[PDB]
């Protein structure tokens, strides 16, 4: 009996179909992706395959205008109209709370809406009972497939889930459920969820009974062969993990933005054991033609979004890199513009930190440079504020140590700067990278770049985000003496594009490697 | 018989009393120079000494508000008001041509301006006759004192003398004027003269009948003891030349601007030998009041002026350094504030080049950060344009080694940059100091920094004084292979200001040393 798990992740509210980089489609004939293409695709394997399964692996919230104004409808709305057959929480799912989740999602989906690890508590047990599953029992043709959720554990350091959710360890919260199925029966078993590449291999190896792993949180992108575009595969695909029983499982993910629509075919014998399975991420582009009808029901609801492209903010006559192969790895022009925007706000401050995986898009310089509220709701979605903080010498050194410490792994803490010169050297041990670390002066009359000295207090611009020891950063949380709530981070970028006009943003050595 | 020589020197339009750094008075206080003050120091010594002569040794002309108005009516006026006895040509008396020097002031004064190398000819020999000598002898009390002047061979590269105009070798012309005055029996005389310190040292060598060098041009300072400010002597004041004849010959210079008024006591026997001299500059602080009768007539010019303060164009948090020890020596503010003001108006034009001599003077931050008209119109005096050139990698390295070859002279020449990394070894031999030379990319989508290459062409902005090969710089002039013109130099930083409604420039690590 074969089984085709076609499979989306880290959607980010990308409806539309966009540019290779994930941002606005400005050259519509190389675009790629968006629900119209992928329901093009999916139907295509609906009329060839008898057993298909389309899946989401959460993050569909948060990351375009779609999102900010419509706040989920649209995700209900066109992830009915493909009519997906299961979809896992993720952590965005809790970006405008409970409520934000509730309402516009798990009330008007047509689809289970699955995880196993997340625990209700208090008063809002009783108001979330029932809305979400910890597994799903689907019939496929004549075969029946159990679908177990899960979600990063990470969510309340990440997300605004509030008080009344406990996010308990995957594993744990996993096992009673594919036991539960494997005593109804159910020997197909799916663990699909949000919390990354490497919690999906542990899952994978650890949770007996689970036949295939479906991921997402971590955009890992897997291939078989030669890729065919820019994403570099991180593993072959399927990734095959060993399990503590003896069993091959098959790990997947389809990286992020729509780009891709993964595609596993397993092939189950009677008794529900994996015999084979063989498959590859399909890339979306332009030689998919988007559905006509779907398009037709896209281009309805663009007409509230286009408020936020009516007027030109300023333009750009440079490429503003805010992707995140740039921006978490490296020095990026977008990084430095928004790190310029936040010194400018609050001008004495000279001294900017900016988490990298902070910035969730770039902006392309074509479309005669315009930058509109809706290019600028791709990079900063989240709604935050850029803050004042007062911190020692040895915290900043600590939180640069930190922003190097797992280097190479596309990780969020990686800091952009504004009024900072750091050097890094990789080769040596975490925790003592930091090989020059020159800041910009306060206390002088003409700015200058001084060694940073352990035993002084500077006054850094960051997102909230930071000031309360998000991406690990633990040491500005208990260390900061002082912490001033700022503007909205949205509102100090548009602002000082208006200001400036025309923007050209460099990579000027504010970050190097030795 | 003893004659005391009060002399200034590159006053600059400084009519007013500056701040210690020249620019504009903000706390009264602790202000210096001006015609008020210098008018005060004289006469309280034409009451103690009977022989006095008030000796000025060039550059009045350009500088301030005072000159851009007045173009020089004004030196005439405060100069006959503090009744100077001779004045030698300087190179910026050229600045307006020689129509601004023979209408606002050779018709004038009411005192010898002098020069013995420059010789008129064509249609202007004759309309230019008379107007300036070559000596002038004068009575000091019961005795008789030659004056005989000179000016730089280099104002033609300077300066707009014209066409007309021939600058002769100072020592060869000078002889000549000097053997006329001894044949009179002239026993006493002072060449008075803007060529600069290295210059009025060969004079005082070669020149037989030469009593004592009165200097400009260099902005020399010297003193005997401990000096009274910021000004670093480079010797005793007066500086000591033995004649190939073996006379000791007193040097004299008084650093620039009106701060200092240059003091020297000589003791002449019966036959005009110098069997002593001795002095020092005097530092005209708030601690000499200002003249009130002048102070009452500079404020009556001062109401035409009061239009180029009147308009706020934009303000400064930091102290503009336009100053000529860091300027012509390392990177300095104000020359990066310039060369983006540049990058700016023409915004592809990555590059900047900017010769520190160019910029004239400072801009203080605390009268609330006010940048006007007049603060301006002392850092940018000229009136030049911001060009816009080709260059081969080549040529533009060789610049960078011609900006540092005879580097710690306190020379024009050196390079403030825009888009460019440069670091110079000093430790090496000139034309070989630059050590690395990193541009900024045009042709590419996110400019970033990568070595220069020498069989690469790049678009650079600079001042049209270096496109026309000024302060040796004959490689540009030689090789560009591209030269338009641009807009008023001015006008680009004034409206850049205006744009940027508050600025903040840094010393960022643009030029370093290794
Ligand atoms: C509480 C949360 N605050 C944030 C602010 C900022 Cl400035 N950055 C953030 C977060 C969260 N994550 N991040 C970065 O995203 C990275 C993770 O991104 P990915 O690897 O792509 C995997 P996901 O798609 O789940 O974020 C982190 O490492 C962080 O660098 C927030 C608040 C309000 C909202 F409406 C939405 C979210
Ligand atoms: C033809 C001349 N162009 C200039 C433009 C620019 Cl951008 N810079 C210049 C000059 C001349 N000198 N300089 C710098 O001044 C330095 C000399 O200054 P000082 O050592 O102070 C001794 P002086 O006071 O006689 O200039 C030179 O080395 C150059 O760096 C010009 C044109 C129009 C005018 F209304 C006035 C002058
Ligand atoms: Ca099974
Ligand atoms: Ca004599
Ligand atoms: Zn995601
Ligand atoms: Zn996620
Ligand atoms: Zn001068
Ligand atoms: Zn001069």
């Amino acid at each position: 009996w074969e089984l085709t798990i076609l499979h989306t992740n880290d959607v980010h509210s990308r409806l539309e179909q966009t540019s290779e980089d994930s941002s606005k489609c400005v050259d519509a004939s190389r675009c790629m992706g968006g629900v119209a293409r992928l329901f093009t695709k999916v139907q295509q394997i609906r009329r060839a395959e008898p057993n298909v399964l389309l899946l989401d692996a959460g993050d569909q919230y948060q990351g375009t205008i779609w999102f900010t104004v419509y706040k989920g409808a649209e995700v209900a709305h066109f992830m009915n109209a493909l009519r997906y057959d299961a979809m896992a929480l993720g952590n965005h799912e809790f970006d405008n709370g409970v409520e934000g989740l509730i309402e516009p999602l798990l009330k008007e989906a047509k689809f289970p809406i699955l995880s196993a690890n997340i625990k209700a508590k208090g008063p809002l047990a009783s108001q979330i009972s029932g809305l979400y599953l910890p597994y799903k029992v689907l019939p496929v043709g004549d075969e029946v497939v159990g679908i177990v959720g899960y979600t990063s554990k990470e969510t309340p350091f990440l997300s605004n889930p509030g008080t009344n959710l406990v996010f308990e360890d995957e594993i744990t919260a996993l096992q009673p459920e594919v036991d539960k199925l494997k005593t109804l029966n159910v020997n197909k078993i799916i663990a699909l969820g949000h919390s990354g590449f490497e919690m999906d291999k542990l899952i994978a190896q650890k949770v007996r009974g689970v036949d295939v792993v479906v991921g997402g949180h971590s955009n890992t992108f897997l291939y078989t062969g030669n890729p065919p575009s820019k994403e570099v595969p991180a593993g072959k695909y399927p990734f095959i993990v060993t399990s503590d029983d003896g069993r091959k499982v098959p790990v997947v993910q389809a990286y992020a933005f729509g780009k891709y629509l993964g595609y596993l075919k397993i092939e189950f014998d009677e008794r529900g054991n994996v015999i084979s399975s063989h498959g590859n991420p399909i890339l979306l582009d332009s030689s998919i033609p988007e559905d006509p009808s779907i398009k037709a029901d896209i281009n309805k609801w663009r007409i509230k979004l286009d408020d936020y492209s009516t007027q030109e903010l300023g333009k750009t006559i440079v490429y503003l890199d805010g992707s995140s192969q740039s921006c978490r790895f490296r020095e990026c022009n977008m990084g430095n513009l928004i790190c310029d925007a936040m010194i400018n706000n609050n001008l004495h401050v000279s001294m900017c930190i900016l988490n990298g995986g902070g910035i969730r898009s770039p902006i392309d310089e074509r479309n005669d440079g315009t930058i509109t509220w809706e290019n600028l709701a791709a990079v900063l979605p989240f709604g935050g504020t850029f803050d004042l903080v007062q911190l020692k010498g040895s915290t900043l050194k600590k939180a640069f140590e930190h922003s190097v410490h797992r280097y190479g792994q596309s990780t969020g803490e990686f800091l952009q700067v504004g009024g900072i010169h750091v050097v890094y050297d990789l080769s040596r041990k975490p925790g003592d990278r930091v090989v020059k670390l020159d800041v910009l002066c306060t206390k002088c009359r003409v700015p200058s770049y001084d060694p940073l000295k352990m035993d002084e207090v500077y006054k850094v611009i960051l997102p909230n985000f930071l000031a309360n020891g998000g991406d690990g950063f633990q040491m500005i949380k208990d260390e900061l003496l002082r912490h001033d709530s700022g503007d909205q981070d949205i509102n100090v970028v548009s602002t000082y594009i208006s200001k400036m006009k025309v923007i050209y943003p460099a990579v000027e050595g504010r970050i190097k490697f030795s």
